[PDB]
């Protein structure tokens, strides 16, 4: 189905063999300080090294200041990405930091925004030439029709960021469940995500804990596993070629024997 | 899609508006005893009760002669029908075990053989006018066609029953997952679940804990929650009306939320 690998500088991910597992990365700051502190950045290591562990093949690492989120973030790349061997994305909308996380050691750029809030973002991407997750996002929940609207909003970032040279290759897309959208909208897209692949491009889901699933389950987020494990399978059956999730044990099974049954 | 409802008694279960839970009761028997017990019938009526609390829809309850078999079903029928408000269907194959099984109190038969290894059972079911689940069974691995020999061996199973008297409404089926197969088919069969819709009956699938999903994740039996919970995920989404699981707290979550969002 993939005729490329997603090229990540010193890693190369492969589109076709396994669902990839993205980890997302506990960023506790400690108060007292402005970032780097000892505190943080080990809980972090020690955290990505056990996702790391569990079967993440992604670490995912992201009020307050563009000059702030970066002395906080920029610690953690640098240590991680020397202790942990595994290709790190950082999240966030900004184009600086973007910039600096990838001097720092991020390999992936994860845009809740689509390269919409900074459109210099995909010029940073285009620039250092690493993958792009643009993400499905508006300010508002007035759709037409859920699906064709969220299709025509991505593709408006597939246009920002081929304008701005990004390769196609670079390119991975996100329905953004949990964003602009309500919770009956959440699960349409759900539904619906199949329709995500005409595009033409790898899909990321990111449904881990998520509001939707306590709203179908009524459970609070520390009982959302079973639930964010539904959402897996299903985007696997859909065609998602990534997961970002919290569970990475648990997700890594179920996304393992998902591969396994539908081969 | 059910314009009928699955009528069991005293109890009637609807096939459109959830996904079915169908909780595996441990049996596990007292040396000394010949069946019927306080320890053996109490821990029993204890774990039919937990799985009611956990979202149960159906409590599923079955070397060994038929003489035994009833004097160590019978009790435990008897007890778990009058103590748990829920329909019971008896696991077992043999033409007097489920007859003696209906007369104590089990609403629903359900026959791993699929009433080849005794078509008197089908009699049994016509008789007394209960669902009867046919499961898919054979004594060898020599197919030509998977999901086609499946298919004539489900269909071969329908005949005897409707040959006895069975209406349509009281056949459910259910596509023998772990029986009859390598692990590879196993995996084939999961992934062609939807075929059987075409035959026009509610499937039941039963692929709890099972071997196939140790064989992909590598993983021991009490190590199997995520690999099953991905079998009943995609079983859900292939259109199949029950699941019959162990971890019946867990796999109603995934249900549940499957339901949601398949609509
Ligand atoms: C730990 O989870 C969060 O930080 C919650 C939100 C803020 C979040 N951030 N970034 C994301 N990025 C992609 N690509 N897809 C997502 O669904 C997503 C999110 O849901
Ligand atoms: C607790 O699990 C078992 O007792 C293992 C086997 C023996 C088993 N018994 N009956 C079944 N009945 C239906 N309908 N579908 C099944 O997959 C199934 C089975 O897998
Ligand atoms: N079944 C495929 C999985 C590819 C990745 C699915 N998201 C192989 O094996
Ligand atoms: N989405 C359907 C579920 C029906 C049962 C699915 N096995 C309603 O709600």
């Amino acid at each position: 189905k993939w005729d490329y690998d997603l090229r990540c500088g010193e890693y190369t991910l492969n589109l076709n063999e396994k669902t990839l597992i993205m980890g997302i990365l506990n960023v506790t700051p400690d108060s007292f300080s402005d970032g780097g502190s000892y505190n943080e950045v080990d809980a972090a290591v020690r955290h990505a090294k056990e996702m790391r562990d569990e079967g993440a093949h992604i670490i995912d690492i992201g009020k307050v200041s563009v000059e702030e989120e970066i002395k906080r973030v920029v610690p953690m790349i640098q240590a991680v990405s020397k202790e942990v061997k595994l290709p790190i994305s950082i999240d966030t909308y900004k184009a600086e930091v973007a910039k600096q996380a990838i001097e720092a050691g991020a390999h992936i750029i994860n845009d809740i925004w689509g390269a919409k809030a900074e459109p210099k973002i995909a010029e940073v991407a285009a620039h250092y030439d690493v993958p792009i997750i643009l993400m499905h996002n508006r300010d508002n929940m007035n759709y037409r029709n859920l699906m064709a609207d969220m299709i025509a909003d991505l593709y408006d970032s597939i246009k920002i960021a081929k304008d701005a040279g990004v390769r196609d290759e670079n390119i991975i897309l996100d329905p953004g469940i949990g964003f602009a959208k309500t919770p009956e909208q959440n699960l349409e897209a759900m539904r619906n995500l199949e329709q995500l692949n005409v595009l033409g491009y790898p899909v990321l889901l990111g449904t881990s804990r998520k509001s939707f699933i306590g709203h179908v389950l009524d459970l609070p987020v520390e009982e959302r596993l079973e639930g964010t494990g539904a959402t897996v399978c299903l985007g696997i059956e859909k065609g998602c070629e990534f997961v970002r999730v919290h569970d990475v044990k648990e997700m890594s099974r179920m996304a393992k024997m998902m591969d396994a049954m539908i081969g």
